[PDB]
């Protein structure tokens, strides 16, 4: 069930494997949505010890279950690479300022 703890939200694998998903699509596309253009690259400057190799891309996982079509994204993030591989969870929840701290 809880297999990533952002904050207060619970998400499955399910769910992350369902955003991942349409982020990807997107990203293949050469396609963004929102104010912030996503799913947009994700430098790392947080420094995470990431198993699978850049470039990383951010895109919105929302808690209600939607998959993110432009509006407000929220504060967690679904990190993929270019090989459609999950890179992580992370969210801005915890965090100080535009800072990221890895869901758990
Ligand atoms: N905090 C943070 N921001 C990143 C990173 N990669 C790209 N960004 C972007 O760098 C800027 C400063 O944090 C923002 O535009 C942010 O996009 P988001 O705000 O959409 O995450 C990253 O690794 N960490």
């Amino acid at each position: 069930a809880c297999d990533y703890t952002c904050g207060s939200n619970c998400y499955s694998s399910s769910d992350v494997s369902t955003a991942q998903a349409a982020g990807y699509k997107l990203h293949e596309d050469g396609e963004t949505v929102g104010s912030n253009s996503y799913p947009h690259k994700y430098n790392n400057y947080e420094g995470f010890d990431f198993s699978v190799s850049s470039p990383y891309y951010e895109w919105p996982i929302l808690s209600s279950g939607d998959v993110y079509s432009g509006g407000s994204p929220g504060a967690d993030r679904v990190v993929f690479n270019e090989n459609n591989q999950l890179a992580g969870v992370i969210t801005h929840a915890g965090a100080s300022g535009n800072n990221f701290v890895e869901c758990t």
